DNA sequence: TTGACTCTCTTAA
DNA sequence: GAGAGTCA
DNA sequence: TTGACTCTCTTAA
DNA sequence: GAGAGTCA
């Protein structure tokens, strides 16, 4: 098995490699009407996209490094996290996106949480919004807002009470 | 079926077998410290359910009728919503439960909606915490909070910034 | 050891 | 959150 | 015609 | 949001 030491050096080379992914600056929504900055580094489109690196979907990739001869692969965003518990209250840990942005591996743009949270903060209002994530969102959720309910609750008879 | 007259009949004896389902009194969480009240009209857990209904999953069930003499079949939390457009911005509409209770039947639980307008209630804060949907919640969403949060965002290196 | 592809799976609406 | 088939 | 089961599918994290 | 195989 890995010792701390190898996993620090795939953290380490791994954040070498995203380190030098194009940075682009996005301007937000913080929520509150407020507007902010986040700098992704995306990961390019094609191949090739940087050392160890490779698309196993449309926006999936992984991370594979080989140690004493024996090939070891993750998730492209779980490396950052991997001398963290790997599961809590049950759930399996994922990488969440603060900047909502997948093709973006800034570890400062990454948590470690439930794929319950990791959705949820899909819908926040934000850090200057009202969000209470206990580990605060970078930005508004992408898909906050009132909605586009077509129909809402409604009866043709008397049979029901709210 | 096709006709207007049809629909309204389906929709009609959907109401009337389903307006005698046993009403379940739940109280919840509206937001803000307060708490509220909701009848929920519960389907049964096992056969018989009522008159066209039938369970095709664990919490699945459909709605079906002879019209014409050809059967016609709907998803069980469909029928109230049959006179309305079945998409929006080319997304489909889908019956989602202001009560969180998959089990209710009753169409004032009930709004028709894009599946991410319906997986997002699941977070709101709720109608007297800060809900905003235009079609507006009956409660607080089931997994509102600050989160469970394994790890946040964090760098070894100095290559990134937020 | 490495790149660039291939495939299928999990969850809860 | 869905659609559709097999039996009786 | 109605009931009670069976199976697989969609979406976007 | 994930793990794993093939081939050169
Ligand atoms: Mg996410
Ligand atoms: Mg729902
Ligand atoms: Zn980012
Ligand atoms: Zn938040
Ligand atoms: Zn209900
Ligand atoms: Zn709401």
């Amino acid at each position: 098995a890995l010792t701390n030491a190898q996993i620090l050096a795939v953290i380490d080379s791994w954040e070498e490699t995203v380190g030098q992914f194009p940075v682009i600056t996005h301007h937000v929504p913080l929520g509150g009407g407020l507007q902010g900055t986040l700098h992704c580094y995306e990961i390019p489109l094609a191949a090739p996209y940087g050392v160890g690196f490779a698309k196993n979907g449309p926006t999936r990739w992984q991370y594979k490094r080989t140690i004493n001869q024996v090939v070891h692969r993750w998730g492209s965003h779980t490396v950052p996290f991997l001398l963290e518990p790997d599961n809590i209250n049950g759930k399996t840990c994922t990488a969440s996106h603060l900047c909502h942005n997948t093709r973006c591996h800034n570890p400062l743009h990454l948590c470690w949480e439930s794929l319950d949270d990791n959705k949820g903060r899909n819908w926040c209002p934000g850090p200057n919004g009202g969000c209470v994530h206990a580990v605060v969102c970078l930005r508004q959720g992408p898909l906050y807002g009132p909605g586009a309910t077509v129909a809402g609750p409604q009866q043709r008879g008397s049979h029901f009470v709210v």
